[PDB]
């Protein structure tokens, strides 16, 4: 297989994740996993095989 | 298989997530797995066999 | 397999991940895993076999 | 004569003035005279007699 | 004549003037004359008799 | 005449002139006159009898 990624660009901004939260008590921010950003961002492949990639977040509150 | 990607661009602007939360309590944010932002985002074969992406959250509450 | 990536760009801004809070109690901001930020960002084969990558977080209040 | 102004505020955000220009070639921006801008702001008697505020401006092309 | 200005405030914040200019030539900004800026902004008898406040600008191009 | 201004506030910020800029080639910028910036900003009998405050810029080009 060949994967051909040609980029030619010119004045490029690229924001990826933004996350913006005021006026709470509790907050929780959790980013991560496989994150590719960029102006030429090339993800292949990420996963091969048995692998896992969770990223995962949890609450508990009694 | 071949894949062939050709960008010619000019002056581009991107934006991937963007997640405001404002006069709450109780804020969660999870951004995770397999996020590809830019200007050529390309994936590819993101996952192969038995793999797996979860980027999962939960809330519990008593 | 063969991977190209070529990338020809000027005047390049790229902002990856930005996480703005204000006015809360507790807060909890959990960054990490595979994280790839830049003008010419590749992220190929990041897992193979059983690995993982969790990049979690837990919040527990009693 | 009497003039009483009482103010009481919380969290007050104020923009006097916001311009934005962009893909011109000429820009002329002319701010002035008598701009008062504030959470609590009060203009008495700003001009008295045989006075003037111009804050004018000309645009002269052949 | 009596002028009573009372101000009871918490977290002010206040922007005057702002001017944003981009991709242009030729750009002239010309701020002046009596601009009061701020929390407790007050403007009294700005101008007594013949005075005046000009302010201005002019563009000639041929 | 009896002038009375009363200021008790927290965490105020004040922005007076922000100028920006860019992608020009001919830049002027002219900022002056009687600009007041401040948390408590009084201004009062600027100009008394024949005076005047310019604050004048001009372009001319060929």
């Amino acid at each position: 297989g060949v994967l051909y990624v040609g980029s030619k660009t010119k004045e490029g901004v690229v924001h990826g994740v933004a996350t913006v939260a005021e006026k709470t008590k509790e907050q929780v921010t959790n980013v991560g996993g496989a994150v590719v950003t960029g102006v030429t961002a090339v993800a292949q492949k990420t996963v091969e095989g048995a692998g896992s990639i969770a990223a995962a977040t949890g609450f508990v509150k009694k």
